[PDB]
């Protein structure tokens, strides 16, 4: 009797008021009997000329595409972003042009490590990907529910993902892998501390915040630029699940977040987020006491306050999930003029990985998929062909550039902003950037002892199943942040170890 | 110039009287400079943040799809099929519903053995596929320029195709392979004789006939059935290129068939074909002097004369060749009600092979591409998902059948025609059915002494390159068709063997 | 300190005393630093010439392949099959040739509806696939832990699967879908009663049986044929979990089946199964009160007793799960001489489905994958090419049959059995084919009073969520099996709809 | 009395010295009783699904084809070795150059450029000359051409140039407007177009042509010192070309002339060889070079940069299966062992991405598991896993994350990349107006005699004539800037054609 459990009945109401459609093959031929197969006699074998069977059976056999290598389990919704404040002094992006402008958006939430059948309510970072359909093209802000990440170099991302997933022989989640990587890489202390905090299991997707995480770049109409951070905080309030609640729910309803989001929109409780930016000038980036492009660190609110910008509103549920959610593609490199990448190593690597994996998971022409289409921008270029090529393939337009025959032209208004760099082209070590200073501020200044104990309990509940030498180096890293942090964990580890 | 050479100039005189479009990325983001790459300094290395380069380059790297395993080289056009005579007593198909009914058609000609770079004017059968967009879905008549073929059992087709293409080690056309298989399978004599006659290299595609080759089955409104052939003869006249003419044109213009057909439609010289059918009753099927479903045999006109039905007209050149011709897919299994298959073993195998290879060459959802979409029918079934799902995926419609929720329903007016078959289920040998009779009639009656000489010499020019024991068995088959036939070729071979 | 948790340390104890391997790219180039990405200066952007990063990131972007459309969540193991008795009177199959002959096997257990991330201890059928690498090629016996199935016609299979999986709009398991199809298809009664009994949730894969379910056909050396059923019963004893235990484990260890099997093998507690068959002669097939090819029916033991055959033993864990378990493919069409298919419409449908779905999920040459390779037979034929062709591609052997150059030859002894059938070619309706007779026997004779209580409880526990009109027609089906059956369920349903 | 290619099926059979035929099996190894007749219900009845033999063979026939190479689709392949003759360890520490007399297996694919899988070999086109070294430090792919230069000097123009070299997107026909509108708007193409439309446009097979790395590369020695090098391999068979008349004839008579020619030469023992040289430019001379030494449209003059010998390439083994060993072979310019790196050549930078990207598309994500692409002389050990058509053991139970405490593969600092300092703005620097004419004039006036200049002009005219007049005018102005005689001679011919 919930809106999700009645969707077939609601879809019906319209069909009772018509007749049914005629059942057809894929080629549109009417089917006379699709409940019984063609055989010679009632007890005879099946015949090849039963095309109706093979046509439907062969499409069933190809229903599955590869799930996302990460963030495989998720839920999608649609709505709009509305400007509420003028930040045209920082970014000339059309999406910020004037107060009151609405831009259609697509959103997909997710976990990270679990695959397409896992539970929603498990401890994991929560993906929060937003796709803005602007006139200067699509702007993908592929954020998640934390301002930081576990690593600061993108070449370590496949290893970290491997360590979070299944053992390659046993196919089991391996704590030895999980904490051997985290202990050997102490830059994860910051996001690990956030991961095992209360915010590690949000109460559905509507009660959590979202962050672009990376430092980005904004460019105004004068060609001047600043660096920035994208925040969108829930208007529904920060709400989490205790580990007792999510465990029950992980079995009771592994699709808790999907059901919650669909039911909420289906009854008009349209969720919303307030969209902010932090701004840091180039001079301020030269005097920041850390690397401003270090994904393990936040811009403190005192020195870089939140400037409000707008509002994210989700008011439409997907009609077909596979078409509109499973096949949606977010590319962090989808950035319209007035918004550019920073030299954040992690973001730099993301600029390659997403279109690369999307050409594998979906296909070379994945931007032709309806939800991925920049349907508010006029696409015209010199790319042609590819498997599953749709529309007119830009027809008979000349396919080489430059040309003398009227094909599209570049326009200097969309050219990037120039930055001077100097240095050797090599691999600079960032393993020993500051790993504990901002974490100590998190352990002492952000949490109460009620949250400190739950956090130390949350880590010890899972680290206990790793090897003792791993716990040694793990605790060693927590004591460098706070001796309270380590010894608190160490006592609880002494408990499970007996 | 000819309308083919001027196609870029004409596009300029239709579009380029306005401003030029905006050159964008795949995601629609405008591009300021698509002529120079992003580097650090004028002589510095390339940067990953030049995603404009990666967007265009990665799509270029993915343009190519597998060519057709056969008939890789061809040309496409579009037009209509119009009804001129009433054959509704034979077939209830909506395509012949009333005289004057027009149906949009898609057509693609082709050679057979050559790949995408081969020449048009070479000795080879000529594919002639026609796609009818009917209200009952698409009907694909995937014919060629001969009423017969080389074999009568589909299990030998992959080897015959292998024998006609490149040697697996040298990648060269091997005459040993061609005539070893042909001498070992004398059922090929009928189509080998047609291949080496003047028709083997028709003057383009407008000057050849088209045939469904196979015996088909027609069903009227009262359930009664008849067996039929599909003929469509050229209205522009039969015309053939000579050996020196085609050899020269293979050098001067490999794409002769493309250019000729394109320019004809472009100068309003629309080619056309007169549609016919032969009808054979089920009682006549039992009295037929051969297997009536034997693809190596014709139905003689004296005993089974042609019957007018309609006309085929091609009057629209493709706008983008890749999207409309290279991506087009014809399935002989695509038959609307009133048109069914016969027990032709060859056709029986083709029922599986085409939708099977199309899921590979194009993809599981290849019917979603525009030219293969049945855009005059209403596709409604319980198939969902698949790679590159292009439509709404039928929304939130119930995906299972039967169901109590108004989803599509089978209609019993589309049921197939039921007939009894007699015998054990078993591999029946057709290798030594009649191989020579209808070939002797082709040699003595269909040709004159001018055409026999030119045909015998055409065979000798290719058979001479195989080994002697291959020439021997080949002559043994030709001598078995007619003594003058075999001795004629043996005379030429002796000359070449010197 | 179970062997699963200590897999990495055990692997390192085999290192120990070996210097670790040099870390390379895909092309074998040694890597200097795989922990830091190339940039222009310590805080400059990323460079395309960091091929090491791209080489690794691009492969991580492609790790995932489509999961199985059904039976996605599974566990694999290896061992052997040993012949214990003499059934050469029935089957000339070399896999049964002598008592004591050992044939290697590979096995995969699985759930059905859950996808890759789902839990093991849920109510579902349990796939039990066995691949026999025989000297006559591979024999795939793709069974599950029940001798019957929900349907008896393969064209209903996509819809049954669709109704068991997620709603197309909400992406949630939909009880209306599950029971609308089940209520409208009473042929599901027999397997539904099994599914919701105690046997619906086995305590791991070692404590369940396996059945081929379908009728098969055995042929001996003298051409005599008989029909057959396959049975292999667990020597570890049938053991099932309560829904309370199963629901609890689905939160603790969703991989309960994988862990129990991996650790049982690794501690030498090899599970085993006793392989049986039931034999029905063709004369008994026509006298049989039921249709001996209806997948919803069993063969009663009193009239067709279990004939012992051999032993299945699993004594080796997989080394790489993805390479050995995820990529393994079973085709019921893989059958050596002495083992044939029956006119069982369901099996007839499966003959096409598995190779079809493996060419998509895995690739056209998925038989080249080692676990799918028939490494005890010599593959030699005229198939060539295909994407990712890995072996010698059969070198430079003549690729056409027949030929005169000593290529592989057919041998007539491997010919199939020839039956004569009778009747039209048409779709015969099998919806009302005795849907209750063997179900009432299951309720009355097989079960005690407790089992009936749990059965009706497990039924009403899930049917409670279907619409009232869906419950009525469902209770109608159960009451047709037995008035006590459907009234006990109805008595429970009213306590749920209150 | 027939070339070895013709007799290959006969030679295959007689290799079976009275062996007895292999048993015909399905894909899964099941013996086939009758692969000549399909299963029917009666002699005149319809086909049955339980004929698994027919479907198994047919469905694999339906999937034989893979996408062709987006460029260089038409070509031939051969295998052999590279032998070191001189000591260049002063310049590079590559194991393939380790000591004099050291041999390394090589695989080579020759190719044309524009035509697809069915085109003719003896047509005017650049010739691909890719060489794969299976060294103990992994594979070294040297993906070269038969010319030391190219048409453009920025990788972003390569798709547009290739498009303008292939078929018109509506008519599927070759288009002179497309071809000569791009070249005339991009006058950096002058240098390589002149080489194209000279006598070296249609070589007489693959054995009678040179090979070059074209790009400037970098060589690093054992001390960490680097230079800028050019790779050269010269035919030991002599420069030999086909006339326009004979090339036209052979394109019809024998479309696969080069494939056949190379195969018979190896099969009769006439193994072709190429002497491997290197040009060497220090970093000081790099700052003094009158052009951009990383400009792919320019060569280092031999008088100023002489050839230093290294060894010879030798092709002595034909492929056994063309599809598996030639059609499926994959060369990646980014396959470079230590002691060999890339220069900031913008064209080389784009190719670092394109080939492994296009190879994951054409062949599949795990294309390095294909044998002819396998670096079978080095032990692959990394933290990559799974993927479509995972072939070997997938590295077993080895830990799949780095760093790790369980003895999995480790980086070694001896393979670390050479470091160069760069300075400037990060932006798009224009190189369209670099020197486009200086070396083009040297080739027109000195490398060619009067007889070759006429054939050169007649080849440009015989093709450019089919373009529109306004394209001919801007094209001649480009040739005029090379030399007035150059532009005037072409204009003299074009006026004859256009009448
Ligand atoms: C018309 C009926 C059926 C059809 C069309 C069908 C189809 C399929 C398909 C497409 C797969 C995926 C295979 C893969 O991707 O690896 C599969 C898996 C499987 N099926 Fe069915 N199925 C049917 C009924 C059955 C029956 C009757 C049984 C057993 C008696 C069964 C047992 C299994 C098992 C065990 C697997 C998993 C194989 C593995 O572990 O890799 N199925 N089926």
């Amino acid at each position: 009797r919930d809106p999700a459990s009645d969707q077939m009945q609601h879809w019906k109401e319209q069909r009772a008021a018509q007749k049914a459609d005629v059942l057809t093959t894929g080629a549109g031929n009417p089917v006379g009997d699709k409940l019984n197969v063609i055989t010679v006699g009632p007890r005879g074998p099946l015949l090849v000329q039963d095309v109706v069977f093979t046509d439907e059976m062969a499409h069933f056999d190809r229903e599955r595409i590869p799930e996302r290598v990460v963030h495989a389990k998720g839920a999608g919704a649609f709505g709009y972003f509305e400007v509420t404040h003028d930040i045209t002094k920082y970014s000339k992006a059309k999406v910020f042009e004037h107060i009151g402008k609405k831009t259609p958006i697509a959103v997909r939430f997710s976990t990270v490590a679990g695959e397409s059948g896992s539970a929603d309510t498990v401890r994991d970072p929560r993906g929060f990907a937003v796709k803005f359909y602007t006139e200067d093209g699509n702007w993908d802000l592929v954020g998640n529910n934390t301002p930081i990440f576990f690593i600061r170099d993108p070449i370590l991302f496949p290893s970290f993902i491997h360590s979070q997933k299944r053992n390659p022989q046993t196919h089991l989640k391996d704590p030895d892998m999980v904490w051997d990587f985290w202990s050997l890489r102490p830059e994860s202390l910051h996001q690990v501390s956030f991961l095992f905090s209360d915010r590690g299991i949000p109460d559905g997707h509507r009660h959590m915040n979202g962050y672009g995480s990376h430092t980005f770049k904004l460019v105004n109409a004068n060609g001047e630029a600043v660096y920035c951070k994208f925040h969108y905080k829930t208007d529904q309030g920060i709400k989490n699940l205790s580990v007792e609640d999510a465990a029950r729910l992980s079995q009771e309803d592994p699709d808790y977040g999907i059901r919650d989001l669909f039911n909420a929109i289906a009854t008009g409780k349209y969720p919303s987020w307030t969209f902010y930016i932090q701004v840091m000038t180039f001079n301020q980036a030269e005097t920041f006491p850390f690397n401003p492009f270090d994904l393990t660190k936040v811009w403190p609110h005192k020195d870089y306050p939140l400037i409000p910008v707008g509002k994210l509103v989700l008011n439409r549920n997907p009609v077909n999930y596979f078409a509109e959610v499973e096949q949606i593609a977010f590319d962090p490199s989808n950035m319209p003029p007035g918004i550019e990448a920073s030299p954040d190593k992690m973001l730099q690597g993301r600029l390659f990985a997403y279109p690369d994996t999307h050409r594998h998971r979906l296909g070379p022409n994945y931007l032709h998929i309806p939800v991925n289409c920049p349907y508010r921008a006029r696409v015209a270029n010199y790319q042609r062909d590819g498997p599953m090529c749709m529309q007119d393939n830009q027809g008979g337009a000349p396919n080489y550039y430059p040309n003398s025959f009227g094909a599209p032209e570049q326009q200097p208004s969309a050219l990037e902003h120039s930055i001077q760099y100097s240095g050797e082209v090599r691999r600079f070590n960032t393993a020993n950037d500051d790993n504990v200073t901002q974490v100590r501020a998190f352990y002492v200044n952000v949490l109460n002892e009620e949250q400190r104990k739950r956090l130390c309990e949350n880590i010890a509940g899972h680290l206990k199943d790793a090897q003792i030498f791993i716990q040694k180096k793990a605790v060693k890293n927590f004591t460098e942040v706070h001796p309270d942090y380590g010894s608190h964990i160490q006592a609880l580890l002494d408990k499970y170890n007996a």
